[PDB]
């Protein structure tokens, strides 16, 4: 009822914001509607927790250093079935719903795909009706806001909580202490962890509404506070050091920075979370611990929470006094581990000395785990000397580091990767030693995305067209998109789909031009690469094509060119030198291409600043061509690739990650595949990569490189890109030049299909009808039936 | 309405706390009641801000580094008339309102009297309907929580906002930048203060409801926030540096510590406050600035906000482009200054170096003020060199210092002390060079306390009793308590009054038995000294009388002794060593006394821990004898003295501060006055105070002293009180031994009168009936009429 939403909105503006219509700001109006929406899920939120208590289904705990949630307001209105009615209430009050919605800050508590997978997973688990909780840290500052100054990336603190967060509720009654430093005592009564510093963990709960059912799950994020208690003023100011633990998200994507503060974040979330889970188990209706793993499944989102394993043992053994053997069995039955990482600089390998200083009892537990584990490998392969050190959790040359991924393997009953190709590599290659010993342990769960945020919310244009032709059933069961196959005839439908795309591109062009000076050709193909800046992901390669395209327009100003707007966006980690140069390069190239009247409206280049969830929601539905061009074997899965496939873009990319599986589903000819498969990378490695050759052998490449190296793109600073040229020529692990030729030929095929609207849109249709498999709902049912041993319900 | 308050409470329990009665905590209930109650003042809060805008009465700004508010819930129910309905609603829900009340953290954002005076003032200004605002700093941590471990004060961080504060509203639209450091350029377009560091000031509003009227005024308290255009992680942590400005209250009662962080707090609150005042003035119905002092009054609460004077000049000159002489005239008419300070070490004298670095432009402006000021003095007194040096704002010795009082004197049109005798000495001695020049500048405004918090709230028994006899008009005109005079021969009324005191003692005794393990004689005289711990206040002297009573009992366990519970309480500044030693002495004496089996229920001693506003509210209504015993000439006014008078305590004290006026009103013979007066103290200083002569001349003292010094009260460390002894004999500025005799005799008289209930209560009744003068309503009327030129409305 619209009328009761208006009344609610007005009660909140008056009692909650203390405002009337003459002095209310847009923010006041935003908070008023958010409270009004939140009030509508309270009944289900309470009932849902009551239900789990009454029925005791086995509970799933998603443990993660990252939750890339984006904005809550719209997502909540849609999942509650309240968007139409709220829209209508706000309209009648004389307000602009878009404007209210833009005021909300992103909860940008993740870096990219790992964080965003956790968020799709919550949406899905709640939609499927599972008893799931996400546990993470309530960062005061999420991933930084990126601005571009003088074409370089500059970082601003992302102060997302400054004005308050109507979507969280503090849970003071569930505050817990966490322990750090101190020392081990071995005594008559057992092994004691003593003289520790204490930091308080205060949880805050955000609701996670299922799509059109009665379920609201909880995301509980922990915030660090100084104990209570304890130059007096200085001592009050130093309470800051304890709160520094949950201050800011580490902004590395696929890279391991072994800093102490980060190790503290990791212990912090793991110690608070395990205590809470044990408190809930004990208050439940369930050798008191025998039933623990039938009531509890904890999923380790990469190695970041790996410490959960020895922490659970610490609790079981030091506090609850269970025998080691019994505790170890319960531990293994409780945890499952998701590998996402692939790349050697991305692997967590903590210095034994750092751990000893910070968590000396956990070191002992880790050594002790490693002993049993190794004892059992000796017994099975009595004089395989080297198997012992390949399989040891400790890595011994020089420093001494704990290999956290081995810790997670021995402590879990399931290890999975995130796409067929990735899981296969993890299994037969990277942890070959481990899966021979127990093959049934390793599995695959191909990633997915939620079709709530990533179709209904971001693309109401397309959602409705689909609903006109096939019903609204697809929202709960995405495989029904295959029905859009029966419109392969329909030129009418094919014009309707191009029409949706068109509007999205117009909408997004309004945005683009208010922010970038640049003039957008509305009839150009929107060509888009948006994802974190990393060498493996090869924004560079895209950039080499952009220049290749420019060099072609110049030499033949008259020849036919299919116009492009080339969009490339993403954040670079602040300490990642090469990624920052790559950004400088793209913006330098943009400057040249954009102001050249020779090229004019044929081709425009935009660096998209501050790429983040709520921006992806704008740019994805406006995309014609999705760039997914990581070197074969580097992208564990990808999820951007799936977002685009579902939103009517075509894909150019390598046989890597979930691109393989998208090709399987749409038909390989309905995507633009190109480049080395993973065997060719293997072959090229073995024979040695000589970058110089492809540069000699290929006229179009050479020009591009000569321009970059010489100052074409930086006249005022002709040696600007020296470190790039340098890396491409002598140190490129990702073989950019090696894929240059197949990539440029592939793009030419793309450009000529686009000139044919009916054939372009025919392929787009086969992509959308094939995207069903990529719903996170499919992903979550798989984890449920094969890892967690739980059942979807309502 | 009862039924409706229950519905409201239940709605907030459900929609604001997300709870039901099964898992709600006491804190959930407190929060649900707080919000139900806040909702009742929201309409008048909006309306009274609208009213001020529409009618533009002259606005009063009370600018203070301290607001010692205590709890908000009960005070608010009372001033709104809802207390009984809420007691009834909460009771019918099966809860106990007093337990919900205990959940609330004091807003301890003050040290003592200066801070409590600001709070009582806000209550009075609301009740009188003046268009008044309080402006302060929203300290993240107030005055520390005092623990006593093993006889010693230990400090714990007062983390009052940990769980949230339902009484404040953040006001994003009024966020303001504040500037520090940088440098000055005198250009041809005016003076420019540039390369500054910026800290944002985000204001939070708390409501200040008048008693039973239509006014809710505002307390606006600023919070420090780092700006968002600024190793990445370290730079994000370093944002803590900016936010440290409002982290914690400096806890010195009556002592200047020249810390840089404190100077920053001072400028912080003054810069934000002045900007906010100027924006309001400019958005209102009124250069242009000629109407400023007719629309704005700013009261400076001590010299802490002295910077306001050059800052207002900076805005008028550098930013509004007014000429110096016009800006200076408006300034003098805008500010007035309250001086509360007596002791030399408490005078604010900032180093010029420090002010140059932090505030280079305020230094120039202050030098200019001094220059124009010293010229008028060369002119009136042509050959008076030393007078120039006396009246200078710059103290010129080794370290050059700014004398903030002199700055407040020349930038203000009125300067007041806070009691007759204090204002006198401020005028004729301390600032006689200034008052000779400007006699009408210097005024008296005798301090006052609000009878809402300090009678209706803390003592419902007495408040009801009085209302039953003379109606309820006294609450808004406390002079009406003189009507209680006509009940002096009324035996039943005298008995009723004692019964009220009796109840207060029982309720308070339960509190003492449950906190301290000490059996309380319910019929003992409650003899109470509660105030910040300071030598001038002479808690020491009290402690000498306690040991004296103990000895008289030891020497003579058969002699009749009028039984006492002696309560001493108060916090010591953290680096005030002597203060700390005095606490340890008191608790040491108590250990001996409370456990001596020869004493038993004759004499109990309690060190009352964590003395604060909401504990004042418990102990004052239960007091028989109030100790106000500072050395004559050291207490500017006192306000505790006033709280006991209104609540049915007799007073023993010196002719000091407001004790003098208490005696005028009540009749000297109705107080227990003793000891040297201000002239006696002069004479003994001139003679030279030799403490040796009293120790030898008075055998009862000599024993007390010997015992302290020989380890009688500290067996495991005979030497413990060495520092106290040394001070007493060679460095006692406050002449403890010299008032001992007179004070002990005076105690003996109190014991006599105590044995005669009918005589005791007759004297009580004359005190209560004379306490009308000490309403902060009276005080605020005088400031309104003689300083601010504004009128009480309704
Ligand atoms: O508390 C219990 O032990 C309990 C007992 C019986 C049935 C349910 C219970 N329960 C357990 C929780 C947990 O284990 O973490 C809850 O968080 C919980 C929360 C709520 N309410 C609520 C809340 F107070 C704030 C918020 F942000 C979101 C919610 Cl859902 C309620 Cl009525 C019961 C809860
Ligand atoms: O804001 C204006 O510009 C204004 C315009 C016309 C009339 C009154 C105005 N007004 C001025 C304020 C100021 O100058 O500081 C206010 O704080 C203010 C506050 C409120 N409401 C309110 C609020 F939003 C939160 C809160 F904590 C407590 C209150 Cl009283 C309102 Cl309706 C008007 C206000
Ligand atoms: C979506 O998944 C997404 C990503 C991940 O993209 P890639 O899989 O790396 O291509 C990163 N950042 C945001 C904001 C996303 O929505
Ligand atoms: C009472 O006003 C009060 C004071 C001031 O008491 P004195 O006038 O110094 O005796 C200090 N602290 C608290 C909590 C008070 O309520
Ligand atoms: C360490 C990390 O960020 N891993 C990322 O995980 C997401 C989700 O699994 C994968 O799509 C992506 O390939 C992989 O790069
Ligand atoms: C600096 C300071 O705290 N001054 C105090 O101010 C209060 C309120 O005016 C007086 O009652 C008191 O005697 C005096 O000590």
């Amino acid at each position: 009822n619209v009328a009761e939403l208006k009344k609610s909105f007005n009660r909140h503006l008056h009692f909650t914001l203390v405002k009337d219509r003459n002095v209310a700001t847009t923010r006041d109006y935003y908070f008023a509607l958010a409270h009004t929406v939140r009030d509508h899920l309270v009944g289900r939120w309470i009932r849902t927790q009551q239900h789990y208590y009454d029925k005791c289904p086995k509970r799933v705990y998603y443990l993660s250093l990252e939750f890339y949630m984006g904005r809550t307001l719209q997502n909540t209105m849609i999942n509650l079935g309240l968007q139409n009615a709220c829209d209508e209430a706000i309209y009648q009050l004389g307000l602009d719903i878009e404007e209210l919605e833009e005021i909300e800050e992103d909860a940008g508590l993740g870096n990219g795909g790992l964080g965003r997978l956790a968020a799709c997973f919550l949406d899905s688990m709640a939609t499927l009706g599972l008893a799931a909780y996400g546990y993470g840290i309530r960062y005061e500052y999420g991933i930084f806001n990126q601005k571009i100054r003088d074409g370089w990336q500059v970082e601003e603190a992302d102060d997302w909580l400054r004005y308050g967060n109507p979507w969280e509720k503090s849970r003071p009654e569930f505050m817990l202490p966490v322990h750090f430093y101190g020392k081990v005592e071995h005594t008559n009564t057992g092994t004691k962890w003593i003289d520790t510093q204490v930091v308080l963990a205060l949880p805050y709960d955000t609701p996670v509404p299922g799509y059109m059912n009665n379920t609201v799950n909880t995301m509980r994020l922990w915030s660090a506070r100084a104990p209570n208690d304890f130059d007096y003023i200085q001592a009050v100011l130093d309470r800051n050091l304890a709160e520094n633990i949950s201050r800011v998200l580490y902004p590395n994507d696929n890279f391991f920075e072994g800093k102490e503060l980060r190790l503290k974040q990791e212990y912090f979330v793991v110690a608070a979370t395990l205590q809470d889970i044990i408190r809930r188990f004990k208050a439940s209706k369930f050798t008191v611990f025998d039933a623990f793993p039938d009531q509890v499944a904890i999923q380790l989102n990469d190695t970041h929470p790996a410490l959960a394993i020895p922490e659970l043992m610490r609790i079981f053994v030091d506090i609850e006094k269970l025998p080691w053997s019994k505790a170890w069995e319960l531990t293994q039955k409780t945890f499952a581990y998701t590998n996402h990482t692939v790349l050697p600089e991305a692997l967590e390998r903590w210095p034994v000395d750092l751990v000893e200083k910070l968590l000396p009892r956990h070191l002992e537990i880790i050594y002790e785990i490693n002993q049993k584990h190794l004892d059992r490998i000796v017994a099975l392969f009595p004089k395989d000397v080297d198997r012992l050190r390949r399989m040891s959790l400790i890595e011994e040359e020089g420093s001494k580091r704990i290999n956290m991924a081995h810790l997670c393997i021995v402590g879990s009953h399931a290890v999975n990767g995130v796409a067929k190709i990735h899981s296969d590599i993890v299994k037969t290659k990277v942890f070959k030693d481990f899966s021979e010993l127990e093959p049934d342990k390793f599995q695959n769960k191909t990633n997915g995305i939620t079709p709530r945020r990533w179709l209904l919310l971001c693309n109401p244009g397309l959602a409705e067209l689909i609903a006109e032709k096939i019903g609204e059933d697809y929202v709960k069961d995405l495989s029904q998109l295959t029905k859009l196959h029966s419109f392969l005839g329909d030129d009418v439908f094919l014009r309707e789909l191009a029409k949706v795309k068109q509007e999205n591109k117009l909408k997004f062009s309004q945005f683009l031009e208010t922010e970038y000076k640049v003039k957008i050709n509305p009839s150009s193909m929107f060509d888009v690469q948006v994802k974190r800046i990393h060498e493996y992901k090869r924004q560079l390669l895209n950039c080499l094509h952009v220049i290749t395209m420019y060099n072609r327009i110049k030499k033949d100003p008259k020849k036919l060119f299919v116009p492009r707007t080339v969009i490339i966006g993403g954040k670079a980690a602040p300490g990642y030198h090469m990624a920052k140069m790559i950004i400088k390069l793209i913006t330098s190239v943009a400057d040249v291409v954009n102001n050249d009247p020779m090229v004019g409206s044929k081709l425009k280049v935009i660096f998209l600043e501050n790429y983040r969830v709520s921006l992806a929601e704008k740019v994805i539905p406006a995309t014609d061509l999705s760039e997914q061009i990581s070197t074969a074997g580097t992208e564990a899965s990808g999820t951007g690739n799936m977002k685009f496939m579902l939103n009517g873009a075509l894909t150019i990319g390598t046989m890597d990650g979930a691109n393989v599986e998208m090709a399987e589903e749409a038909g390989e000819e309905n995507l633009f595949i190109f480049g080395m498969r993973i065997d060719d990378v293997a072959a090229l490695d073995k024979k040695g990569y000589e970058a110089k050759e492809y540069y000699e052998a290929l006229p179009e490449l050479k020009l591009v490189i000569d321009q970059i190296d010489n100052g074409f793109f930086s006249p005022k600073q002709p040696d600007l890109f020296k470190d790039i040229i340098n890396m491409l020529f002598y140190h490129d692990r990702f073989k950019v030049f090696a894929d240059y030729e197949a990539y440029v030929k592939c793009q030419d095929k793309v450009s000529q299909l686009y000139m044919n609207p009916k054939a372009w849109n025919t392929m787009v249709l086969k992509n959308i009808a094939a995207s069903g498999k990529f719903s996170s709902d499919r992903t979550i049912k798989e984890y449920a039936q094969n890892i967690w041993n739980v059942e979807p319900s309502d």
